[PDB]
């Protein structure tokens, strides 16, 4: 702790309209120091993916200046395997979530309220993953 390792200047994130991009490579560099991030996947040959887009872009900003903060970014599965295989990703456009490091999946009506409605629901200090996991990779 405390190394300070900075030249390369490797490690960075972009973003989209407030759309982060995430990779396996600043995958958990930047969920470092996040108690909830959001993960949305999708694809390039994913034509119904064009549609959200937009829709998407403006449920960043929404959950941008909510309380508590949260920081809406994007990932690529088809160029992130290993992302992809840790949320068993097999389908798009596939959403989901990220508490400390426990992937929540998400199920319902993927829109500007529902998505929001999880997302800023698990934030809460207070809200606490269900039963059924469905895959635990040494949670802890």
């Amino acid at each position: 702790g405390s190394s300070g390792s900075s030249g390369d200047d490797d490690l960075e994130v972009k973003e989209e309209n407030g759309v982060w991009v995430l990779n396996d490579g600043n995958f958990d560099n930047f969920v470092a120091d996040k108690d909830t991030v959001l993960l949305e996947f999708y694809a390039p040959w994913c034509g119904h993916c064009k549609q959200f887009a937009p829709e998407y872009e403006k449920i960043a900003s929404t959950l941008k200046d909510n309380d508590p903060p949260i920081a809406v970014a994007k990932i690529d599965a088809t160029s992130a395997s290993m992302l992809a295989s840790k949320f068993d990703v097999s389908g798009y456009p596939t959403i989901k979530i990220l508490k400390k490091g426990q992937a929540v999946d998400y199920d319902g009506s993927r829109t500007q309220e529902e998505i929001v409605a999880k997302v800023r629901e698990v934030s809460q200090p207070d809200w606490t993953p269900p039963p059924e996991v469905t895959s635990g990779p040494s949670s802890g």
